[PDB]
């Protein structure tokens, strides 16, 4: 079933209603997804969800630019992770009831005033959320609606993995991958079997591909699974103890040990699309 109200869209998976999906239409922002009661997705409680600002936790969507940009004349106006998080998405209706498909978009003219204004670049986003019965389906079109100028653009899932110790987690998959680490500057191979986590860590792992599976691991046991499409590059976050005590709608404190940030995205450069062409890609949770 789907479920519209004014401030968000609630899918339950027609063969369980405990399996749910939570989409707000500010950012168009699943802030959570419980699997058969069990919450999957880390949401701060002190998360705004007015369209205040954008939501702490969750799946905030990156776009048109990841990180805070220095040398594009325009893109470098823009705040942090760009404008589509905190623009308010409209609700395009369900596609499907089994699995049960929605349909979200967002164009200038319906995105953030002073933000379009800063970046008054021509795009069509759709978002389609899938809620299976056991896994979660974010998938995204870009369409250069220009007909003369090219469109450069990051596109990234800034998915908050909901854990229960980060100390005690490890990431697998990425060993002997390239990385950009934006905490040292540098690049550098992973030569580590897994990730495990010590310290605050910001990371963007590169190519990435359809058949490489990430997976988080908790007492031995996989707890979740991310695959994607057409997004080479994995970013992995964790603010630890002192960017969490700055983050003003962070709470709790400790809440950074009970989530891990594994970001599906194409960020280590710009795609630029010519006129009237389309760019899509997806992530896939599950367990
Ligand atoms: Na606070």
């Amino acid at each position: 079933p789907i479920k519209e109200t004014d401030k968000e869209v609630v899918l339950t998976h027609p063969a369980d209603e405990t399996t749910s999906v939570h989409i707000l239409k500010y950012g168009a922002t699943v802030y959570s997804w419980k699997l058969k009661s069990e919450e999957q997705l880390w949401l701060s409680t002190a998360a705004k969800l007015d369209g205040s600002k954008p939501v702490r936790g969750g799946i905030p969507l990156v776009f048109p630019v990841f990180g805070k940009n220095s040398t594009d004349e325009h893109l470098s106006k823009l705040p942090q992770h760009g404008l589509a998080r905190n623009s308010t998405w409209e609700f395009l209706g369900q596609t499907k009831e089994n699995p049960p498909t929605v349909q979200f978009g967002l164009k200038p003219e319906i995105a953030n005033p002073e933000l379009t204004k800063l970046w008054p670049m021509d795009y069509l986003l759709i978002l389609t959320v899938e809620l299976g019965s056991d896994y979660l389906k974010t998938a995204i079109e870009v369409e250069n609606t220009s007909s003369s100028k090219e469109l450069k653009f990051n596109w990234l899932f800034h998915t908050y993995f909901r854990i229960e110790d980060i100390e005690g987690t490890m990431v697998s998959n990425l060993a002997g991958m390239k990385l950009y680490d934006q905490l040292l500057k540098e690049s550098y191979v992973d030569k580590h079997p897994v990730v495990t986590f010590n310290q605050e860590t910001d990371v963007i792992y590169q190519n990435v591909s359809a058949e490489r599976a990430i997976q988080i691991v908790d007492k031995g046991v996989q707890i979740h699974t991310l695959k994607r499409y057409n997004l080479p590059d994995t970013v992995v976050w964790n603010p630890w103890i002192e960017k969490s005590q700055g983050m003003a709608d962070f709470e709790p404190k400790t809440g950074y040990q009970q989530m891990i940030c594994i970001e599906p995205g194409h960020v280590h450069d710009f795609i630029s699309l010519a006129p009237g062409k389309k760019w899509n890609a997806y992530q896939l949770l599950c367990k």
